[PDB]
């Protein structure tokens, strides 16, 4: 792939060499045409420690080398195109940055003939630029899903979007007004973990972006307003061969296979570590346990267990052949959150883990008369969880260590932070 | 080269026959195509004690005589024609002028078949027209360097500049957004250094201009900002001899030659003098020695020291064959700064200047753990070890008697100003 | 003496144990009469890292013993007996307590039979509550001083004042307005230094509470507006044998003894380290050095010199028998002041100081037709001659060092302050 003869050929006049921080934020450098055959080959050089990779103003530069077949020509601005980018440090890939962790678990679990596919459902709320309400004050009503007059109020952001990535091959097939007011979703195609993390950090900048264009502004914070449904990110996963087959899909009950419950086992046992990273932030813990929201349900998981095709459970198995992941939160890295579901799901499937008995109940209602492990119920015990697990942490390289210092650092942030309910509460003690 | 001829083909109707005064401001006349070919040869008058030239109204007129080989057609406004000029007084080049003062250094390294080519980071705020906060108020994030987000938002502005760039042939190849909120920083390929200084002295108003032309403002303030990262100007150096080859490159540590450890040398030796001339005003001393940022590190320098490839010193090895001299801020004269560093440079190698020892540490955090020297603490005393450095004084000639002069009166005046800090501290006392 | 007898018979229900900080800061504990006997003998516990003590949280409480000589019932509310105190710290006066420290150089004076008598002209504002201006709208003339009309108009509050010490003893003589707008003096009689010092600091504490009970506000800062005049805080001295003589009396010029010169070598010689003393805030630079005021002149020092019957020089020969120093302002420590000033001072008698030649000019015009050292431009030039200076370090004690730290302290926090002069003389450059 020849960047600079695309660039002619394609009139691009500038490329964003972008990579994904610890924190998930997109850190890009707008580098000219002329320049781009150099960093191509070189990478382009970041300071490390202004981003979220925990490195120091001492180090030498980190170099982001772009991934060529990751080339998008922004569609609503073709004349720029965007490149995903491993970080290097000192001529190696650099095990802090989210994207070379995942590659380093993806070659592990290729190394056995094992490739991981996922899709992911990025929930989003369209809102006022300045963040205090939603975008549709129309938009009221206590059951909003589905709606049929808010979903079209919102056509022309919507269409937009959606018809961007038929044209990027995407394969989108639904849009969706979600369960909270002014709460959206749509779906495409599943494909390989890293082509499916590079859409996913390109697609929450697609929609932040078109949405500005339309005078609105779109946020995947995990719970946005105290009393409606919080933004999920629900991962659909399966690990294929190479030949071409499912190892997902089975004989056994629910048409999965061994694999697939041996995989689930993984989650399930790791499942107090995985919360760190897929519930990265201390909003994250508003979403999860969350108290019934205006629409009756939150949706979102408050235990450790699975179901049938249940949405009242942290694992969920929508058909034969995938396991659907309901924990992630919309802050969950695109990099990282595949690469910590994939490092306790290969434990799971070597260590053949039992992920125990299907529970065909709601949760919400029929889960006070039953034993079920609850999620961690902030912050700072997911981190801690995560510390002790020695298969993630291990897993996910320096990367995990990192993580877990820079989230022990906001945790420790917002218990600072004097609140008007303490006020309320606590004045007249 | 024909001025006039060139007019008449290029379509400008207009010359700007500019100069940078000590102060770095831009003085200039607008002269009509008609008159052109009269200042060409015989300059054009201005009254210099109207500028900081340190002059009397009582004398002549001094004459700008314009650099045809600098032409620039403005490239917002094509039909009008800048040239940097050097100041005549009586007949000769009047040395308290900033060109003259550093075309007189370069002649005696190039005397010597030295020649210095260095190129500059310019980091800038686009703030709003009144100054009182950054362009970008979504732009709010504690470690916002590199943002995607905030970047494609002033991809109009920026974009444009680049796009300037390229035309002018000046080789840009890379667009940042930088560690402030609201700062950027665009790239272009070093050169001489004259050519430089006039690129230089040219690009603050470009930038400035055309930030204006989009209801923006560009400052190079050093400290626009309390608690934000201030704006350098980090200056990349390197000597070449006539033939084409770079003095600096060789065979010792991190690829630097003797010439170029001597050269270092003379940068640690004089620089608290330096300081004077690159940290040119009082706010320069908000930016040098400032307590840590939101962002977690000032990225300036607070002591006499250099590093490998490190940023947390005065002096920073990037590479092999060269020096980035990061003492320097968005203050620091196009043509004074690169005229003091290579005096400082060129007393080092004449007197086999010892940089002393390189330290491999990040100077924020073991500043402590090591005898280092501090540098110039306020403009004041950064003007009396100007005035107290011999080599400086004399390598500026003029220039630089009158510089302390008028950044001695600013410290005055500065002094006399009364702070709100002062009245919130001291009415009690 | 018995306290609590005293409280009996005067009708004293509570006692403020008071002592003063290194800041000039008044420390109290408010202890009612039936606890007093116990905090006589005792003395009140402090936690003194709480004050500018130089301590640590770790420490065990100092213990501030009062002096029941001290004792004030309170003019304005005479149920309140006012105590000042010597602060202990393990069994030990804590030598860096300012009046403890006044207290050891008094000793080793003393130990010579040489006895400080001083008295003090404590400039003051009276300005309204929120400290923006003035408390007298139509005090606004070029020339204020000895204002008929505008001392008049406040002739309630000053007579109040002057009124509680005709019946404290203090013998007070004199009211003024001063040379600014809203600026008054209240003279009253020297006395041994340590009677003064506490007449001094309780003087602040008085005119701050009754101006604040007629609705209005008092205040020492140095230079509280720019283009005014400052609070100076004049201080005359005088030395004494225990049998009655003024040692400072002579035949000499002037009426002054060699003893007298030599003790005002003293001040010559020390007056950069006595600066941070006697000017021990960055406001203070502002009233010292100052350009010319609205009523044309500063009335402060501007140079190491000293005159006869003359305000324009460090030190002023009033009369026969004394001098003086006009170098401190009103923030000057009470305890501090003439301790540092005697330390000076009897360095210069012990060693026979030559003051160099009395200047009979006004050296506002006249600075230029003389070679005169300058006085420390900065807090921080100050604070480095006083570490600098053996003699006045070393009398001072550890009072010195502690003072230095923190004075270095507040002007690093006053240089983090972004000023608007500079945003408008900097933002474009
Ligand atoms: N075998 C598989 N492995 C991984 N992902 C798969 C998959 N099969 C389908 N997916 C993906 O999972 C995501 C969701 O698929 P789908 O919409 O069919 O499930 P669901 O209907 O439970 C979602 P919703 O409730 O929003 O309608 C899609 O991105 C889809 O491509
Ligand atoms: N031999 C040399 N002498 C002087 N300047 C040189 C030089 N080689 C490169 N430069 C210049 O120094 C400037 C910076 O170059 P470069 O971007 O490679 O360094 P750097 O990566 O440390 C900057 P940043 O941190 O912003 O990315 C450019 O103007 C470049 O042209
Ligand atoms: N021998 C001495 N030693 C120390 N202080 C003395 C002194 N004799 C007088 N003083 C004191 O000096 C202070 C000022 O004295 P005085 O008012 O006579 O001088 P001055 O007239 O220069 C003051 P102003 O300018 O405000 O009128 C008073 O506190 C006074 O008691």
């Amino acid at each position: 792939t020849d960047l600079a003869s695309i660039a002619r050929e394609k009139g691009i006049e500038f490329f964003l060499i972008s990579f994904t921080d610890l924190l998930g934020v997109q850190r890009a450098k707008l580098v000219p045409a002329r320049a781009i055959a150099d960093m191509a080959v070189n990478g382009a050089g970041f300071a490390g420690f202004a981003a979220w990779l925990d490195m120091s103003p001492a180090d030498a530069d980190i170099l982001a080398i772009p991934d060529p077949e990751s080339l998008i020509q922004l569609p609503w601005k073709p004349s720029v195109g965007w490149l995903a980018a491993d970080v290097h440090f000192e001529g190696r890939p650099f095990p802090k940055a989210p994207r070379v962790a995942l590659k380093s678990v993806l070659a592990r679990a290729a190394g056995k003939d094992m490739h991981l596919k996922h899709g992911v459902e990025c929930e989003f709320f369209l809102i006022q630029p300045d963040g205090s309400a939603i975008s549709d004050p129309a938009d009221t009503q206590a059951k909003p899903c589905y709606d049929q007059d808010a979903l079209m109020r919102r056509f022309d952001v919507i269409a937009e979007i959606c018809s961007y990535m038929v044209d990027l091959g995407w394969g989108p097939y639904q849009n969706d007004h979600e369960d909270a007011n002014g709460q959206f979703e749509m779906n495409w195609d599943y494909a390989d973990a890293l082509v499916t993390a590079d859409r996913h950090a390109f697609f929450k900048f697609m929609v932040k972006s078109v949405a500005e264009r339309h005078g609105l502004r779109a946020t995947f914070m995990p719970k946005p307003f105290a009393h409606l449904t919080g933004n999920g990110c629900h991962t659909h996963l399966s690990m294929w061969t190479a030949a071409g087959d499912n190892l997902f899909e089975g004989d056994g009950e629910l048409g999965l296979s061994p694999t697939a419950y041996a995989f689930l086992g993984g989650l399930i046992g790791h499942a107090k570590g995985l919360t760190a990273v897929v519930n990265p932030t201390v909003n994250s813990y508003k979403r999860l346990n969350a108290p019934v929201t205006v629409s009756g349900a939150t949706w979102s998981p408050n235990t450790i267990t699975y179901g049938g095709n249940n949405r009242t459970h942290m694992v969920r198995i929508p058909d034969a052949g995938r396991l659907e992941l309901r924990l992630p939160d919309g802050a969950a890295n695109p990099y990282l959150m595949p690469a910590a579901i994939l490092a306790a799901g290969l434990d799971g499937i070597e260590t053949q883990a039992d992920p125990g008995q299907r529970l065909d109940i709601d949760m919400y209602v029929e889960g006070h008369s039953v034993e079920a492990e609850q999620l961690p119920l902030n912050l700072l015990d997911a981190v801690r969880a995560l510390e002790a697990d020695e298969v993630l942490a291990g897993g996910l390289g320096a990367a995990a260590a990192a993580f877990a210092k820079f989230k022990r650092a906001e945790w420790a942030d917002y218990k600072s932070q004097l609140t008007e309910w303490e006020r309320r509460t606590t004045l007249d003690c």
